[PDB]
């Protein structure tokens, strides 16, 4: 199978970049060329958005209904499923996770544009919302409007998916929006605007520009008809787009990613915990913004945990994503690559013990492959243990008490996610409440439902997307208060 | 006879750690009638600290909404029972009428009790179950508290718009540092004697006065401090937002408007006039959802604008304590100068002064303007465009109604606007149309805690007040476990 060559998707149909420049696709798992994406700038980004206000401004979009909306939404779910081998096949090749990694990715695609048509039509009823006021003069009520023309910006480590979850809600306020998919992984992305010619959404409500950051994704934030920003991505490059957008004091909701702690009581089901640890570090191939990248085990089972985690680990098949039980595949590009090595490099030059992994995989010559890689005798001030590595590596640290590793759990910047492990509930209920964090995952690692809200606090961000909080972030929220008394307001003197 | 307060931080008063401070003026003598101390970065890195030690300990953030409501309501309780002192500081410092000043006191008291509710509310909210699709695993949904905040509020409703700010963020369960503006800070610094004595722990909410760059600035950039909430103007906002970006820290802005009044051919005149009068004249012309901007029809254009002027003429401009006042000084010199300079500025762009213009002719000394109205209006005009500050209405005609929807939206803000007009379906329509996060129908500027506040564009972005306020100061924490205790499945088994 080979793979498409797409244009610019810009009001309905396929243009060109306006300065014409493309730049390649390359498959993670051989390090070859494999195709191109066009590349956008600030002139494509431009008219994008002019025809985005242009569809804003229409009779068939934003003030229509949440329900009219919803058929749309509940079209594209079913579109996607309909191609649902064609997506997750290129979603493979391009973003170099595992086939059966893949497939949950493009059902979670269509269960977020379901979920979301659902949520339209709840909007409708929530419409002209009374607000009881003090005084019978007055009466109130509250509109929720789409805000208008928004911008998208999503990350590679799941490119149709986390685009989704952002689309779907804007979509269904009745906001029109550009999106601008990671250069790394923006095959999906630019066939989903096929999705969206072949169920008739009106031209310009989405708009698909991929590029370069600074040339795509920078002049989408700093653009004065931009009323809003979603980004998902690095809390660096989250750092940078915040200052843009503070220009035009121009809203905006960040997830940055994290350090998410993952802390093991003494009693536990050792086997199935592991393959939670396993789980929460290393599938997506370690590029999880959730990532529970640090280990608190209770010393008590340590020795024993560690044991079995290498066990679990090293039948991990590492693989071409699409063999036959691949169970991890290459990081995404080059760049990463070094970058994960140069982070266990620095690892063992500060002084740790890279006990499993950390190298290539012999048996694999080509592509951006790493081993499943454990680190212990872990000091709180080493590099990785405070710095996101967005590869598989795992760092591992013992605890004595409760109370310390609530503290050691939260000794980090970033607060994301978290997991805690322990058969007791009681004590998991206590650890639930203390982290610091946005997401707390009982007795699991990892699992994101669109039911639920989603996002962190500290550097990891703000705001929260999905569930019943997702549709919010895209509204104007309009409090309308009327006079129905009819008599003189009897502040000021008359003459 | 006004206090002598130091820094309220840890529930103590403390003395600047620079030990300066700055003058407090009458806006209508001119005269300098005490002072306020005057933070600096140190004060405040203290004043964090003591926030957040405040935050861990076991008396306040993780107790809950109902047990921090009876202290929102001890606060309420005696603000109400301290109401002559704040409203008579509160009229001598910031310069609105005394009967202005009255409503604005009865209103944080009323707001102090609205959040105590909404407390309590928001403890039945905690663990909201959230149904997933999966048997193995259950959802819910914990309400917990950012942290540490820093409230930044301005001097137009001095302790209304602090209040605005503490009762949500309190209410939340966050400790605050609070940075009043150094034009009006003195009801303020008083309220953290109200604090100690209905018991309010030490470091649950700390007031620094001080100038914006010596003690907001490093409020608003300290890495400890989780969110910052702020009101006023749209270029300061810009300021805080970039500087927060530094560290990615939340932030809501509120940044005040141009907003446009519209004023249809069938209202009652005198009604309509009046309210039109409130919407840009009141708080001395000081209010950041002023309906500066008068979209009336042409056919009843000229009738309106004499009617107007003659109920702008007996509006009684006396010092604000005097009795009948409906009409004080502007703020400070600072803000009289460039209030004047905006109106000359608009007589040489070729505006003509319809009424006022000038100093109030009986009042020598104060910072005195009469209620202005200004009339041939191009809309390149500085003051069609810029947020004035001050008692200065600007006036324009419109025929259609696509017409004045056009007019009205054309505006880089979009606070809040108003609407008149006795066909309640053309109100409706031009509701929907306008860009803006409040509209009023058939009034202009009743704001009730109940109902959701804040603006869209240039005016900022979040809402306040109502069912709102609370969550800006919220951790929305997922919590999903894994009830089945069976294996996940997805990699081999050793
Ligand atoms: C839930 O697991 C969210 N991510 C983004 C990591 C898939
Ligand atoms: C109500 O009018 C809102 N303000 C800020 C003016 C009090």
């Amino acid at each position: 199978f080979p793979i498409p060559a797409r244009q610019l998707f810009i009001d309905g149909e396929w243009r060109e970049p306006i300065k014409k420049n493309r730049i390649p696709v390359i498959n993670p798992s051989t390090e070859e060329i494999i195709g191109d994406i066009p590349a956008a700038t600030a002139e494509d980004v431009e008219v994008a958005v002019v025809a985005a206000r242009r569809a804003f401004r229409r009779n068939n979009w934003s003030a229509t209904s949440g329900a009219h909306r919803a058929t749309y939404l509940r079209a594209i779910a079913a579109k996607i499923t309909e191609k649902k081998d064609h997506f997750v096949k290129l979603e493979t090749i391009d973003s170099g996770k595992p086939f059966d990694e893949a497939v949950l990715d493009i059902d979670d695609v269509a269960s977020c544009f379901e979920y979301f048509a659902g949520q339209a039509e709840a909007l409708d009823g929530k419409q002209k919302a009374p607000v009881t006021l003090p005084m019978e003069r007055f009466k109130s009520h509250v509109l929720r409007q789409p805000l208008g023309v928004v911008g998208l910006i999503s990350p590679w480590n799941y490119p149709l998916l986390m685009a989704t979850w952002k689309i779907a809600p804007a979509l269904a306020a009745g906001c029109t929006a550009v999106l601008k998919p990671s250069e790394l992984a923006s095959v999906t992305c630019l066939e989903f605007g096929e999705v969206c010619n072949e169920v008739g959404l009106p031209p310009g409500v989405l708009n698909i520009l991929t590029g370069l950051g600074p040339d795509a994704g920078a002049p989408l934030v700093s653009h004065p008809d931009v009323d809003k920003i979603a980004f998902t991505g690095s809390s660096a490059t989250g750092s940078k787009v915040m200052a843009s957008a503070a220009q035009l004091v121009k809203p905006v909701t960040l997830e940055l990613g994290g350090k998410s702690p993952i802390v093991v009581f003494e009693d536990v089901d050792i086997d199935k915990v592991v393959e939670w640890t396993i789980f929460g570090c290393f599938w997506t191939n370690g590029q999880i913004c959730s990532a529970t990248s640090r280990l608190l085990v209770h010393e008590s089972i340590a020795a024993e945990f560690v044991d079995k985690l290498v066990k679990w680990t090293k039948n991990i098949k590492i693989s071409d994503p699409f063999e036959e039980g691949c169970r991890l595949g290459p990081v995404i590009s080059k760049g990463q690559y070094d970058k994960i090595m140069k982070f266990i490099s620095t690892a063992k030059s500060e002084g740790a013990t890279i006990l499993y992994g950390g190298s290539r995989p012999e048996h694999l010559k080509k592509g951006y492959y790493i081993e499943p890689t454990i680190v212990t005798d872990i000091s709180t001030s080493m590099q990785i243990w405070k710095e996101e590595v967005f590869g598989p590596v795992l760092c591992v640290k013992t605890f004595s008490s409760e109370d310390e590793a609530i503290a050691l759990a939260n000794d980090t910047e970033y607060g994301l996610a978290a997991a805690v492990f322990s058969n007791d509930l009681e004590r998991c209920e206590r650890i639930t409440k203390a982290l610091e964090v946005g997401a707390v995952w009982v007795n699991c690692s990892q699992p994101c439902f669109v039911q639920a809200p989603w996002g962190g606090i500290k550097r990891s961000g703000f705001g929260r997307e999905l569930g019943e909080w997702g549709i919010q972030n895209y509204l104007n929220i309009k409090q309308v208060t009327q006079d129905i008394s009819d008599e003189p307001w009897g502040w000021y003197k008359s003459p």
